[PDB]
């Protein structure tokens, strides 16, 4: 499988992220309502979402960090096909997320963002947790952390152990090669569609560049 | 002096919350905006609960993970007090929503759970931060995690850290004797107000039984 394209809506109004949909909608494979959307206007915006495109896979980056299934239950009655759960969530937490995942036949993610362990990553293994979102912080980033070797190493770690992993944070198109080889599951973008002078081409080039790598 | 008692609004609708608050705003000293309720809502609960009481502290349970200056100025903008601040955020992240916090003379609080250390509360203290909130996840509580020695000790080392230490996660009524003689600054009860058959008479025992064991 080729690693799909996800778009990032981190925008606070809904008007807001249909500026980006209106363009790309059909160009990316999962449309992400981003942390910032979700509390910004709340679940209507996995609703509202969802309904406008059925048929894309909807992520709600909702990075539940307690009342798993209460949180988890919100965005699914809202039509959520994915959700997120913060790593440092209690274990429980992220198993009371995956148990009302399984009722609406969705699934859910751990955000490795910040601070987690390896203990943990086994204890998702051991709860039935298959996909995890490898995410360097906005803010780290802003802090001059880069992409690096150890990344990759961590990235191919994490594959080994039986997740679907994701990739994300500040990535631009040409960052993907440090990537290649690995059975990445999906990249988000976010700023680099949403921000670009075209949407449309950035996009396009993801999914071509992609393509060609994988 | 008396911990103080924040009220937590984890409902999914503004007009959940306000059948509590409408009962008890007057009997707590913080509205908390629940998790639940900015994700329910976003943030136009705080927006709408700082209108109705703008004379008390408003607390955005945001729980922010990342985006620390994004998030924070959209729950500040909307008139919130204080943010909460996930524990295992990137430093940069807790510093982020600092920054901005002290723009609109508010604060943040680093919410605890997962596997902090105490060389991370270390670098909380040095970024400037002066609350955390010591919670019980309710999924833990669930699982039937208890109350009890290590919390005690934890609890102690934080506020000896200097932080300003709220309690939280089921808290009931009997559980408060646990933390005498700990200089507890907030103690947080949602479930225990909202849900009992009189959320006045409930939020009035907090009060008199805080007043005793710290009086
Ligand atoms: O490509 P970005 O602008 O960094 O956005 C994607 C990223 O995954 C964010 O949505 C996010 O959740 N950051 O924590
Ligand atoms: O007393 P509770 O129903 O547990 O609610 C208070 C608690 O602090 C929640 O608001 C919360 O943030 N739990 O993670
Ligand atoms: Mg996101
Ligand atoms: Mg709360």
């Amino acid at each position: 499988s080729l690693p799909m394209l996800q778009v990032a809506l981190d925008n606070q109004t809904m008007d807001s992220a249909y500026e980006t949909t209106r363009l790309i909608a059909e160009e990316v494979d999962i449309i992400e309502v981003g942390t910032i959307l979700c509390v910004g206007e709340g679940v209507r915006a996995v609703r509202d979402l969802k309904a406008l495109y059925p048929h894309k896979i909807v992520l709600a980056d909702a990075k539940i960090a307690d009342a798993g299934k209460i949180l988890s239950r919100m965005c699914f009655e809202a039509n959520a096909d994915w959700v997120t759960v913060i790593c440092c969530a209690d274990i429980n937490t992220a198993k009371g997320a995956l148990d009302v995942a399984k009722e609406f036949n969705g699934d859910v993610q751990i955000e490795l963002t910040g601070y987690w362990t390896w203990e943990q990553a086994q204890q998702w293994r051991d709860a039935g947790i298959g996909q995890v979102v490898y995410a360097r912080s906005r803010d780290a980033q802003a802090a001059g952390v880069a992409w690096g070797e150890a990344d990759i190493t961590a990235i191919k770690r994490l594959s080994d152990m039986g997740f679907k992993v994701t990739v994300t944070g500040g990535l631009a198109l040409e960052d993907l090669p440090l990537f290649k080889g690995i059975p990445i599951h999906v990249f988000i973008a976010g700023r680099s569609i949403r921000d670009a002078a075209s949407p449309v081409e950035a996009a396009r080039q993801f999914k071509r560049s992609i393509a060609e790598l994988w």
